[PDB]
């Protein structure tokens, strides 16, 4: 069962409303790398993850992501409230969709569950979550670069910081399985080609060198 | 510039056509975890990755994924050719869309670029690619469990094996950046909350224990 | 702030796992009339509804819908557990996506926020919510008719009951505004054609008769 | 069978072409709350509604919405006509998609039938139609606020007015069944929790969580 | 302005209801190659086509496609009528979405305007329409192969026949402009590579890569 | 088997980076009429086209379209490089998605395979391809009109030229089958209404006149 207390995870503090910025911020409300993606991805995984500890962790983090979604929603509300008459607002999708957050991204695309990567095996799920967190942190960085005021910026820095934290959580979980630095998982024995690297576009590195790989220079 | 030689990466060998299986196999042609997703994800990343070595690696692997896409296409062609009159075929989407592969998944959904995770920073891209590979390997495992004949199975095992190989390539690339086992990347200094773990759903593990985290048992 | 208790709102009791029914039940997990649609529609509205009482009501109901989502997910989990060798399971999308719920409908479509109807005016939102509850109730009735065992049916009858409850709540909120049975709302004065009915397609009712309307028999 | 007369229900009259506004107007052409949504929703319902009176009503209204769609199309055409040289036009999706209406919304999203709400019981359909009309009216109000000239505004006011009329029609149909203010419909009897209100977000009270209608559970 | 007569162009006659076939038939209702696609594509083009003859043709054909859509709808209704108890019906999307047509394809995908191809030059539009008709015909052929009874089949044969007629109409319109067999259109002159064929996949030859039309580059 | 040479088919030469134009150019990268649509449409057709000559032609052209896709991507890269402080860049989707191409259109829509028209009969495929080339040519013309500098324009004029070339190839293939100017194709005999024209909307042309048609003036 889910419950809600009405206070956000911390105070929403901003300067003058900047609705063009609010539109960019929709990325982290209803966009691919956003808070709904994170919350729903981790929560839906929890239904098929058999490891009780990792299942709990997924639920703990998912609930935090819902709190982040709320914070982002409150930021968008603050940056789109009471500025109907401004040229800035009239240039945004809020002018036709209404003020406040909506489950779409900065380009007006409806959130889709096609954004989610999950299923089958906890190792796939955790690797997917490390990727999700990387997209979330990246988008927060871009938004921070475009910050309209110091209060908005500090909130975004906090949210970004929490995705680094989550990344570390997922890495610890994967490492506990022995699968953070080992490529192999699942139940299928590989064939004899696992070490081959084909030079199909024609650079050397650890990804195509001894000891790990047999380099095929001219496939 | 791209080029094509008409022989596939190895011989397509199957038993009797199994078009219901061919429909499942569409996952790896036009589905989320499929070969187009992999090829396009890695290829589009190569345009914004500044590291010359990793850029080449992305292109090398992308071109292999296109060859995998071809192999999967040829498998679907073989399992849907010349069986128009069979009850099995009439129950599949091929009956109305035509024989052979199409860029949709096993449920008939059109492939969408919403399946892709990419942008901004090579560390995000590589983490996204490790996730993509995990989804691809997972789906191949499910398809192997449902294999209609030994020849089809061996091809799928080969493709699965190559995604383990790619996973290792991406892990080596990330490790060369120092970012396979370190959660932090990007250009934003975190705030003071990076070590906090909130017990919001109420299990202990390395993801919420000392030394790494300060456990908040009752947020 | 959101928080989570691990007990669902009641115990999942089913008979023999029925994975084909589990796929049908996805309608109420990731489908248009499902629990995610309800939760997200009412929650996102709460960010722009200024009446404190109605804002709170929307949040109270949204959190219940999240609990419903959990119940539905647990039913899908139960009906897809340890049956992956059965022909029934192999005929479902779970065979390639993995056991348990996914944010898709019964046809394999990814959930999309295009399913939501929200924005601008609390009267629009509440009418949208009465419509959403009607779709939810409808779908639960169809699932009840198709239910595989008594325990599953019982849970669905409860879920259906709560959507009748929610309908009444939304009606009471609308009536409190004088807008349950008054068609007019918003800030634009109607012109002189407001009470006209054009017979563009001879059936008669209070939707095209005095005292409500002037009937144009031949436009 | 369908037919078409080449005259719209009233001819367009606009000021200077405003292609940025034309893009906003796409919301009522190919958007969620737009005229195609209304027309297709009511028309597709007419196939499975057994009540002859309500079936006819749905078809009557669906045909009017198709005329509204044409009107909006003509407005968009007028506001993107002979202005392809202007910086305004170059800033809009018409610069790459061509002049005139397209079945997209103001954000360039393709119209999708995921916007429709229909199926099963006539009560579900009528309640969905009251909701669609509310959305349609709302969008027209925002477009009226943003409108470029008086002629365009007057047309949008007319279209908005007709959605208020349609709302009333759907309300009268529902009331004709006794289901306008009765929440219950369908063939499943509610269980014993039907009158409970759970205070899951916490203290605001109203008729939605107070007697006589509800038993309030203050601490679930 | 649009109008509607309640009689379809010919009334349905089917055998036993076949709801699995009804689901396949959704392809021509809410699918990519279906009647809504054809109707909306030709209608939306009519707003930006300046040639009066071709504009009228597009509207003429668009109205026929709307009648086709109605016919397909009625077929789907007939094939999902009074069979909700049957195992066949329970296996179809109608069991959860309700009887009758829905703006979905045979796979349960919502119709999307991404299925449309339109904009800019009349030649682009007419070539898109020849392609849409080819897709429409193709899907009807597959449905005819799969058809459940003679009455249903005969209707689908008729609909297919009309798409052949429409193809001819679009071809005659294009030919009327001299652009049926002339690849060039628009206002940009081709550069010097216009006649080159690159053998990028390798040796098959045909009129598409041989003189007189092309200079063949055997090893790019 | 696919392989890749790193030289694009010609050198990217632009003037000052113009990120707003780069966003427009996305139409031909991830948009409906773009290069990915062309490449994937012709390639996927090649799996079910049995005429060896036409199969090969489809593959020859598809590989060229992939080279075009690369050219377009390199143009977008060039026009979004090292300008992220400019107000122009900050107004584009690149500001939150990262520099360089993405598989989206100029409106931020994810590419979808719903853009493709393919299946069943080589005549359907070739007609679909003539239509795709027309859309591609149209979009290139609009971009040329909007081009930011001479070098960019030059590349676009070349790309446009090749779509005229491709159109001619598809016409020659169709004509080789006798189906460029013959409306009829497929395996179903037409009924007796095939030469009728209904005047459902008084303009006349060879599309509703003898010798081709019998004109029904009043249906
Ligand atoms: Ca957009
Ligand atoms: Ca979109
Ligand atoms: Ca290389
Ligand atoms: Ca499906
Ligand atoms: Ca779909
Ligand atoms: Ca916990
Ligand atoms: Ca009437
Ligand atoms: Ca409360
Ligand atoms: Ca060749
Ligand atoms: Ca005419
Ligand atoms: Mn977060
Ligand atoms: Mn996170
Ligand atoms: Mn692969
Ligand atoms: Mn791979
Ligand atoms: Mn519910
Ligand atoms: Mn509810
Ligand atoms: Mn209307
Ligand atoms: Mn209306
Ligand atoms: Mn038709
Ligand atoms: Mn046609
Ligand atoms: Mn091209
Ligand atoms: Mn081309």
């Amino acid at each position: 069962m889910v419950f809600h207390k009405k206070e956000p995870i911390h105070v929403v503090n901003i300067g003058e409303a900047n609705p063009r910025f609010a539109q960019l911020l929709l990325e982290q409300f209803g966009g691919a790398t956003g808070e709904l993606s994170a919350a729903l991805q981790y929560w839906v995984q929890s239904f098929h993850v058999e490891n009780a500890g990792i299942k709990d962790m997924l639920q703990d983090i998912a609930i935090e992501e819902f709190s982040h979604l709320e914070m982002v929603g409150k930021l968008i509300e603050a940056h789109t409230k009471n500025v109907d008459q401004t040229e800035a607002y009239k240039s945004t999708l809020f002018a036709v969709r209404g003020m406040g957050p909506h489950f779409l991204d900065s380009q007006g695309n409806a959130w889709t569950a096609s954004y989610l990567n999950e299923g089958g095996d906890v190792v796939r799920d955790l690797r997917a979550n490390i990727a999700a967190e990387a997209g979330a942190r990246q988008t927060y960085e871009e938004l921070i670069k475009l910050s309209p005021d110091e209060g908005t910026k500090q909130t975004l820095v906090h949210l970004l910081t929490r995705e680094i934290s989550h990344t570390q959580m997922f890495m610890k979980a994967l490492d506990s399985l022995g699968k953070l630095t080992d490529p192999f998982f699942g139940n299928v024995q590989p064939d004899e080609t696992v070490a081959l690297y084909y030079n199909l576009s024609s650079e050397r590195g650890p990804w195509n060198s001894e000891p790990a790989f047999k380099y095929v220079a001219n496939p």
